[PDB]
């Protein structure tokens, strides 16, 4: 995770598409080692979105040099169906999965815990879901997340699974904190871009 850091934001706060996709494509694999088949559809959604954006990018790397480029070009390209189309729509849902990972990881690092059951990650996962995904899910998908939550490893095993490696828990969390710097900054910029472009949508699934 400290092996595949996201680049820092350039001065103009424009995110290069190529480098961005490469960076985040290292994230899906971490779902395989949460030790449950329950997490496979979650991996699939994040991968699929990354793959959707990559495919739009590949058609014209220069036209789609930056994430901003993607949104402005596709807006012009699709008139009235935008923002509910193309790579704009893929990235709208990618950012939410990425924000989820962000909030979950920051929560853990901040020493947030259920005092009653302290070696679990339920409370961190629950917060991340509430902050990133919950308002865009109908009640059925919510009840599904609730169930999926019990497949979560212990905090202790999860951190041991990320050092996959001769390292203490505190060392491991320091590494995650370093990763969260440019990660958070980058996601914050993508979210800000959806707000300025008016490209954010609120439909539930
Ligand atoms: C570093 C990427 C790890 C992803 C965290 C996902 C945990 C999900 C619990 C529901
Ligand atoms: C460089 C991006 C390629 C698409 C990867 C799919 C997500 C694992």
């Amino acid at each position: 995770l400290a092996e595949h850091l996201l680049k820092p934001l350039p001065a103009d706060k424009q995110i290069e598409t190529g480098p961005f996709l490469e960076a985040v494509s290292h994230l899906p694999p971490f779902f395989d080692c949460l030790g449950s088949p329950v997490f496979t559809p979650i991996k699939a959604d994040i991968s699929g979105n990354i793959t959707k954006i990559k495919a739009v990018y590949d058609t014209n790397p220069a036209k789609f040099r930056t994430l901003q480029n993607i949104l402005e070009v596709e807006k012009e390209m699709y008139g009235a169906e935008w923002p509910k189309v193309g790579a704009t729509l893929a990235l709208m849902w990618l950012k939410r999965g990425l924000r989820f990972i962000q909030v979950f990881l920051q929560s853990i690092c901040d020493g947030e815990r259920d005092e009653n059951h302290p070696n679990l990650i339920r409370v961190n996962a629950t917060k991340a879901y509430e902050m990133a995904l919950k308002k865009y899910h109908g009640w059925i998908v919510q009840k599904i997340f609730q169930a999926a939550l019990y497949a979560a490893p212990y905090k202790s095993d999860f951190l041991k699974a990320l050092s996959k490696q001769n390292v203490t828990e505190e060392e491991c969390l320091e590494k995650i904190r370093l990763f969260l710097v440019n990660y958070t900054a980058t996601i914050d910029v993508i979210y800000e871009m959806y707000t300025q472009m008016n490209a954010e949508l609120n439909y539930k699934v």
